[PDB]
């Protein structure tokens, strides 16, 4: 129709391929005039068969619509980059923003913001160069084993299983390769689930029914040494969709997501990774880039709790509209 | 000598002037812009202005100040009280409201008390700002507020005597905080509020300015300690104001600014001269320090 809303669905020339696809056939076309944009290795905007200074061919898609509908990931996973260029064209587009991504994508400040806000993330500590080393009161309140990280990084690169405190200073140079800032974890275990959060377009939180994901066969028990992306890439990974859980605790857990969704500032939608501990749930992440393809954690969560894929698609384009 | 670059609403354009004349020429190339009057060619750059920041840390290019996420934090009235209050620095009680959210809580109401002030969370403190006595006129202010800012900051109202201080990080890393610098608007010795920002009455014709501030030794002290953590607590670079209001209960911070005036009359440069800084050797710090941090994560 001539009032149709125009959507260009931008992805990187495998996931992002299969993930545009997924957006691409669950847009409703009586609904969406869409387009498909794949960016080259070198950053060229081509089209192709949907079934200031800006890059070749992306000027003529951008006036061409009136929402992206970007795929945030590449070789090496996450890539929120493009939210950057649409910021500064001034096109709307489904995503975290520039801001909530850059906190989120800092283990430091996303902690710092989460327990600001009373949230209930595990016990960590914080090394700049030069310290490499922790203090007699800080190894107490941590306990063995820690896991250090680069506060910035994903995929678990750079990540180290410290099991004591003479393994700390290797531990450090090793996430230092990566980020000169590095957080040394207490290790958390338990129950991980997961809680995806959708901002509906007058700004109204709402929580996803819970997923869970176990990947630990013989231990029983799930740990945050790896990321959830990375165990869900895991030929062995098991998912419960929805988990089966207490629905008191279920409610307390979906709360807590919607708060740590606003605990950052976040926009459009996150997924909260928890482990139920024996003291309750601790927020091990908050992902301000959750995956689109119709297997992916998120849309299945939201599968789950009832609201189809076509209809969310369509809530986050209205939701960015609205703003 | 160090290629530099200044970049510069109406007093960018007057601080990029006091930087021009004030950077030892025999130790610095410079060139002003707002356009010349792309490149490199520069080997530092002296933003004075506005995302810029983000810009800049895209071209690989040291520059001088806080940089993004710290500029953003600086800029939000509530991720400032968050995070200050998070390493155990005094701010005053506040709520945050969120669309489709106009209507406080009984609970943040108990802990505001009266009178409050609203505000847009982001932007300056004067604009769609309100002083509410009554909560029959919280519904109004939060309208008012929320035509500039979805997000909209209630906070307890603040005041005292209000003090200044600047921190400037130096090339090894270590922060020093300068003298303490007191302003008075408004008929009163304490009676400062935290209504309208510093920014803007330092620009008042009834202003008056204290620096050094007539301050008790181990109260400046401790304020001066408060200032260097506030610095840390955003993850700051290069400088920042700190705006301190000291109250019945002890000092409370109010805003950690990031891009304080730089004219030779503004509050940050009058700390640091009255703090045995002058001028010209504040700017070469600045620079010397951003050259020995990055470009890179820090």
């Amino acid at each position: 129709r001539d009032r149709r809303v125009r959507v260009a669905v931008v992805f990187g020339g495998a996931i992002s391929c299969v993930s545009a696809g997924s957006i691409l056939r669950n847009l409703d076309s009586r609904r969406f005039d869409v387009i498909a944009v794949g960016i080259t290795p070198a950053g060229s905007w081509v089209l192709t068969d949907a079934n200031v200074s800006l890059p070749p061919g992306a000027g003529e898609v951008l006036e061409s619509v009136d929402v992206v509908f970007p795929v945030l990931h590449g070789p090496y996973g996450e890539d929120g980059t493009i939210q950057g260029l649409l910021e500064l064209a001034g096109v709307p587009y489904v995503g975290a923003g520039v801001l909530a991504s850059a906190v989120g994508m800092d283990k430091e400040f996303t902690k710092k913001l989460l327990a600001a806000d009373g949230l209930p993330v595990g016990a960590y500590a914080v090394l700049r160069p030069p310290r490499s080393t922790l203090h007699r009161q800080e190894c107490e309140r941590l306990g063995l084993p820690v896991f250090v990280k680069p506060a910035r990084g994903g995929s678990s690169i750079g990540v180290s299983r410290v099991s004591s405190w003479d393994q700390l200073p290797a531990a450090v140079a090793r996430a230092r390769r990566h980020d000169p800032k590095v957080i040394v974890e207490a290790a958390i275990s338990g129950r991980e689930l997961e809680c995806g959060v959708l901002e509906m377009p007058d700004g109204t939180l709402e929580a996803s029914t819970l997923g869970e994901i176990r990947v630990a066969g013989v231990r029983g028990r799930e740990d945050s040494f790896y990321d959830f992306a990375t165990k869900y890439l895991d030929d062995a990974a098991e998912l419960d969709v929805p988990a089966k859980v207490d629905d008191q605790v279920a409610e307390a857990i979906r709360q807590l997501a919607i708060r740590a969704f606003a605990a950052i500032d976040c926009r459009g939608l996150a997924r909260v990774d928890f482990f139920l501990t024996d003291d309750g749930p601790v927020i091990n992440e908050i992902n301000t880039m959750p995956g689109f393809t119709t297997i992916s954690m998120y849309p299945r969560m939201w599968a789950a709790s009832g609201v189809d894929y076509p209809t969310l698609l369509a809530t986050m384009i209205e939701t960015t509209l609205a703003r």
